[PDB]
């Protein structure tokens, strides 16, 4: 495959090629397969260091409709027994239980409240080591899970890396999602990054009717942007074969906003997943950091204040200042909204985040950015501030996970498709920062009239990516399209080569 060491490649656009259908609530993989308080939706997450990890799960069925009565989380304990062999779970950790609700005070809308969610942090783990575990409440008969196992990240060091890191976004829960996940699992990743837009529960009215496009269908006829929270539970149940054995790090996208009573947002996202918020001192579910071998990962919030005056930015400055490149040679970031996508969908939508944060990240030698949000695949050439730059990060966007919303197919540079600038900014975060270019081929315009030179590859197909960091300077990136099922199929592949003596 090619290498970034060669400089930028001439842009490639894959010519455009069905329907994407949500899994029904009759699918056996989304049905409740346990009873009483037995654990379901079991998921592992990393802590900030390889020597610790989170185990999470839910006990009890949710409640949808009628007079929901939130469960008392104190009625079911939070216990993980673990050890180095399946028959010797001699260590114990205890954790926290909580519930969340999704409440709408409008006639005809239905309410929701969850089962009891549990989060337990395992401490004192060996890096690179397989741990067996059971979770649940031993004091309740039948309320302990089956034995599962996961492997911690390798120790932090310049020649110590997880073998394969899967990268996906905007999964939703369609049959195309199952293809994405089946492709990914067959590549046996050591770690999964989910770059926002998880269940797409907000494509449903509270009465269970879904659409491919909420604005198109329900915006003018509903008092709020509704959700059907059971889609989250279906998603967690479907994903358990992956999450119970492979650590998954999630960061929020716009579909997690899910505004409800009293302006409350992100309830399901903030409650359902474990994040290394305390350990990375972000103290926020929306952004955080962690090490996986010699890679320092930063997950940033496109949907929390990212301005230079804000708390996330101050945290990010502190987090970057602590990075020691002789210990973690790689610096990799993920967030939901791409900064350099060339599709019409969400074109320049997160520009204010780029203007706020790009220079800081460039000054610290950010190597790679992963995003979702755009329902297509794109890889940029090394770029900084809309300029090809040998020290600029590679920006890769894999928001093509298979949800039921339309694929991004039109490009902003397509004839007649350049959007009106005032229509582009994210309305949730506000501001407008997307001015016409002042230099380069597109100077004086809002869009190019051809594929921008900082776009290396773009293709409107569903899929997932795998990152194989090899050593201090080389990493192999491969993106796999869902419609290819033959052994070894690869849609896009590149060696990302860092040059720290040049750039830092
Ligand atoms: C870091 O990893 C890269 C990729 O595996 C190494 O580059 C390869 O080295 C082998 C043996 O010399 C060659 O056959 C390959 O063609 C190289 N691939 C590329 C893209 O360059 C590199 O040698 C490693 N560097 C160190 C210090 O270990
Ligand atoms: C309880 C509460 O804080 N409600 C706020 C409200 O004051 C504000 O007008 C509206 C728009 O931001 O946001 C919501
Ligand atoms: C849903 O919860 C809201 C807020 O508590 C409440 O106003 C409303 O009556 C509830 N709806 C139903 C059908 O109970
Ligand atoms: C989604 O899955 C369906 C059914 O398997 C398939 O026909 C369709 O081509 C897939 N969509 C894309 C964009 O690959
Ligand atoms: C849900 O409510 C919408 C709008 O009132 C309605 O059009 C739709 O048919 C309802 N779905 C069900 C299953 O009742
Ligand atoms: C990015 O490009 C614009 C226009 O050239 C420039 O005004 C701005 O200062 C640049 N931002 C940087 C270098 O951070
Ligand atoms: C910016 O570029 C667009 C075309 O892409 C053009 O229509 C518009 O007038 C320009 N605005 C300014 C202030 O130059
Ligand atoms: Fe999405
Ligand atoms: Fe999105």
């Amino acid at each position: 495959p090619a290498s970034t060491l060669e400089g930028p490649s001439r842009p490639v656009t894959v010519p455009l090629r069905g329907h994407a259908v949500d899994l029904p609530d009759t699918d056996p993989r989304v049905q409740r397969r346990v009873t009483g308080w037995a654990p379901e939706q079991i998921a592992v997450a990393l802590s900030a260091a390889p020597t610790s990890a989170w185990v999470s799960w839910i006990t009890g069925d949710f409640q949808m409709g009628g007079a929901v009565k939130p469960l008392d989380p104190g009625t079911v304990g939070s216990v993980v027994r673990y050890g180095l062999a399946a028959d010797s779970l001699v260590r114990e950790a205890t954790g926290d239980a909580l519930v969340y609700s999704q409440l709408y005070p409008f006639e005809g809308l239905q309410n929701y409240t969850s089962g009891i969610i549990h989060h337990v942090r395992l401490q004192g783990l060996e890096p690179g080591t397989k741990y067996y575990y059971q979770c649940g409440d031993p004091s309740i008969p039948g309320a302990m899970s089956a034995v599962h196992a996961f492997r911690t990240m390798p120790a932090v060091g310049p020649r110590s890396y997880p073998g394969r890191i899967a990268v996906v976004g905007d999964l939703g829960l369609t049959y195309n999602t199952t293809s994405t996940v089946e492709h990914m699992a067959s590549n046996q990743p050591d770690l999964v990054l989910l770059l926002g837009d998880v269940s797409y529960a907000n494509l449903y009215l509270t009465n269970g009717t879904g659409t491919d496009c909420y604005s198109c269908s329900f915006a003018k006829s509903t008092p709020i942007h509704e959700t059907y929270q059971p889609r989250w539970d279906y998603w967690g149940r479907y994903m358990e074969p992956v999450t119970s054995s492979t650590p998954m790090m999630v960061v929020e996208g716009n579909h997690e906003i899910e505004q409800q009573i009293g302006n409350k947002t992100f309830a399901a996202y903030s409650a359902r997943f474990a994040f290394p918020s305390m350990e990375s001192e972000s103290f926020s579910p929306f952004y955080y950091s962690f090490d996986a071998g010699g890679i320092h990962f930063i997950m940033l919030a496109a949907y929390a204040d990212y301005s230079k005056s804000g708390e996330q930015y101050r945290w990010l400055e502190k987090d970057l200042a602590k990075v020691d490149r002789s210990v973690t040679p790689w610096l990799v970031a993920g967030w939901h909204a791409p900064w350099y996508s060339t599709y019409k969908a969400h074109y320049r939508e997160a520009e204010c985040m780029r203007v706020a944060m790009e220079e800081l990240l460039y000054s610290y030698g950010l190597d790679i950015v992963f995003t979702g949000h755009v329902h297509a695949y794109e890889r940029s050439n090394r770029v900084f501030n809309y300029t090809l730059d040998p020290c600029g990060a590679v920006h890769i966007s894999v928001g093509d996970g298979g949800n039921r919303e339309k694929m991004a197919t039109t490009h902003a540079d397509d004839p007649g498709r350049c959007p009106e600038p005032m229509s582009t900014p994210d309305a949730f975060m506000g501001g407008f920062c997307a001015f016409n270019f002042t230099s380069g081929p597109a100077a004086g315009s809002f869009c190019w009239d051809r594929q921008p030179d900082y776009s290396a590859y773009r293709e409107s197909s569903f899929g997932h990516g795998i990152l194989e960091v090899k050593n201090e300077t080389h990493a192999l990136w491969k993106w796999h399209r869902n419609q290819d099922l033959y052994q070894g199929a690869v849609g896009d592949e590149i060696y990302i080569v860092r040059e720290p003596e040049r750039c830092l």
